DNA sequence: CAGCTCTGTACGTGAGCAGTGGACAGCT
DNA sequence: AGCTGTCCACTGCTCAGTACAGAGCTG
């Protein structure tokens, strides 16, 4: 229990996406936590080295937490949202029809807003993403930029290892930092052709 | 065969938990 | 010195997606 809150009080709850037009980057998680339920803020946990990255990147340039979630579209150009929008403990509770429920309303918040750059979090939701969206399952996936727009937008699709600490393959923020900076200099290399 | 999909299985760090015990001040 | 308590340093845990092998497919 979290403070004396039981499970079954936070799968009830839900994490409120934020979301704003023109935004350079929009984070899209997996499905909200416990944590990220109870606490009312994205990526809270203790693990998740999301802030940690976001910070050893740059892209924050000080070292922020989940309370400071609802400042980041202002100041950095920063959203958050979910693959699916249910509350859930972990990926391996996720159904396959729940996965593209959500790859459905995903796609038409990204077609919305459409901001500059979509970055998935996590490799799974992207893989889905990708043979629902985009009709295209390709062997061997891989991290980082991807070939494919979201449909009748310019918004750039990014993938990243999940910030969540159960990825063994990746078993540290330094590992993970790396697609961090990668991603700050799409950002910085969107806005300088822009501006051409 | 060859390739594709599906299931299950195993894998590292470091933060936080309860339990443990040593340090140690306040007593008499 | 002897006893008893709090406090805290420290312990041993447990816990927050991904790659891949192999069974079961289909061409
Ligand atoms: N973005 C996320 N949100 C969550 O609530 N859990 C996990 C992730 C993730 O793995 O990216």
């Amino acid at each position: 229990s979290f403070n004396g809150v039981s499970e079954a009080e936070l799968l009830t709850k839900t994490l409120p996406d934020i979301l704003t037009f023109n935004l350079d980057i929009v984070i899209i998680g997996i499905a909200p936590g416990l944590m990220a339920a109870y606490k009312g803020h994205h990526y809270p946990g203790p693990g998740n080295h999301f802030w940690k990255c976001l910070f050893m990147s740059g892209l924050s340039e000080v070292q922020l937490n989940h309370m400071d979630d609802h400042t980041l579209p202002g100041k950095y150009g920063i959203g958050f949202t979910n693959m699916v929008e249910r509350t859930t403990p972990g990926s391996k509770d996720l159904s396959s029809k729940e996965f593209r429920e959500g790859g459905r309303i995903l796609v038409q918040k990204l077609q919305k807003y459409q901001p500059r750059i979509a970055v998935f979090n996590g490799k799974c939701i992207y893989e889905i993403f990708s043979k629902e969206v985009f009709g295209v399952k390709v062997k061997n996936l891989e991290f980082g930029l991807q070939p494919h727009k979201i449909p009748d937008t310019e918004t750039l699709c990014y993938v990243m290892p999940s910030s969540s600490a159960r990825c063994a393959q990746f078993p540290r923020a330094q590992d993970k930092v790396h697609y961090y900076i990668k991603l700050k200099d799409l950002r910085d290399q969107l806005k300088g052709i822009e501006r051409n």
